[PDB]
């Protein structure tokens, strides 16, 4: 069993739902999921504000995939993630070998290859991140002001998603954390580095792009007509 | 002295059925180098604004110059490096072979394939390389970043918070960025990606200057198209 975790529980209505060439991003992205049979459920994590209204969008846009189900997110990132687990363990239970494609609903142009690549290295090696290499330089500072380190770019890599765990290893090293290694994380596969477990890679796209400011939005909308 | 280090060498040779190389093609019918080199021009604190490009380039820049009629005294079009940090050297080299270099001269240095920085992205450089010798343009990172030392798997996953991706301009003290160039092994200068690395590696400080996330390098045909959406909707208004 293949399970795919939408993580739209974040918070004008919210950017997830905002129109990119009049559909809501959260479609764009969910369409990409909806075209791979491997799929056994296909969950859309969201705020209680806005569950019946992800519904009725659903509903708009002609999508009525009985694999879909919508359910309340979590208080972060990651507790959406372990509430969409959490909603998979008390509907139908957890294989040992499920695994889930935990994805951004902002991020609406990962492709059918990403996913299925996404799919097989997590059957094959546990956990998963979607990435590309460095373009910039990237640089690190311990206080926003002065630079600390300039590592090798050439190891530096754009941390993307999805992001593909096999469910009972992801539970397991998340009760592994405290709240406070818990409250510092910004993604999922660092639940699995900081439990000294690896994480393969899968390459992403450049266009792969997160959608959350108004720039990043004129550059989706500009994505889309250019058919990139 | 302000000095600007515009760099748009590293081309190689190319054949005649290829476009033209990043930093001469037309966005929206203007070289990008001609869209960096405006904002440069704008500026009156620079007492030159140096282009260095590689030597078949060089009278195909002026001819660019003189079709945009732009005719200020203080462009000057050099000879570029092998690589980067070379062109660099090389615009430093013509600066102080043609003015000489006083310990309160600084240089802005910049890749002609950015063309979208900002006045505001200049002037904060110029003023916190006069106060602090040596300045990078980043912004925050909003991927979280990832290291991996085989292409495979990962290695760590930093704070997201300390992460920042570099954008140019980078300025420094010329005479600051000269010494610690010196103490660098051939070794050393081969891993460099960037500027900075030069005086982090010297142990001196670097100043941060926020840049914005439009200030992109434009590489790839994806980066062209998102340089022309960036155009057409005047999103670095
Ligand atoms: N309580 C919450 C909060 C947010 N969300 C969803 O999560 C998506 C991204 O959220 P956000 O746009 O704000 O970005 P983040 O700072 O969280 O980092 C992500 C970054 O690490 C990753 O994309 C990649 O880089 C790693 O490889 C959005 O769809 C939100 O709806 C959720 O379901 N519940
Ligand atoms: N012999 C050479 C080689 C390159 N160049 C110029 O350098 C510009 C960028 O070059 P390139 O697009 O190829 O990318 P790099 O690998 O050099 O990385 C840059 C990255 O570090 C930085 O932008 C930022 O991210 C760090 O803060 C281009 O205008 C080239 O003409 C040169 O004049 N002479």
């Amino acid at each position: 069993m293949k399970y795919a975790g939408i993580l739209a529980g974040g918070i004008p209505l919210p950017k997830q739902f905002l129109d990119l060439d009049n559909k809501p991003i959260l479609i764009h992205t969910l369409e990409k999921f909806i075209l791979i049979n491997d799929f056994e459920k296909i969950i859309i994590a969201t705020p209680q504000q806005w569950m019946t209204h992800t519904k009725d969008t659903l509903r708009k846009f002609k999508i009525s995939d009985e694999r879909i189900e919508v359910i309340q997110g979590g208080s972060d990132r990651n507790d959406t993630i372990m509430n969409i687990v959490k909603h998979i363990e008390s509907t139908n239970g957890i294989n040992d070998d499920d695994v889930i494609v935990t994805h951004d609903a902002v991020r609406p142009f990962l492709t059918h290859r990403i996913i299925k690549e996404n799919i097989q290295a997590a059957l094959e090696y546990g956990a998963v991140d979607t990435v590309i290499d460095a373009i910039d330089t990237i640089v690190t500072s311990k206080d926003n002001q002065t630079i600390d380190a300039i590592p090798v770019r050439n190891e530096m890599y754009q941390g993307q998603t999805p992001q593909s765990f096999n469910i009972n290893l992801l539970k397991e090293s998340y009760a592994q954390l405290s709240d406070e290694q818990k409250s510092i994380l910004s993604d999922a596969c660092k639940i699995i580095v900081e439990t000294n477990k690896p994480v393969r890679l899968v390459k992403g796209e450049l266009y792969n792009i997160k959608v959350t400011t108004p720039y990043d939005l004129k550059v989706a909308n500009a994505i889309i007509r250019g058919g990139i």
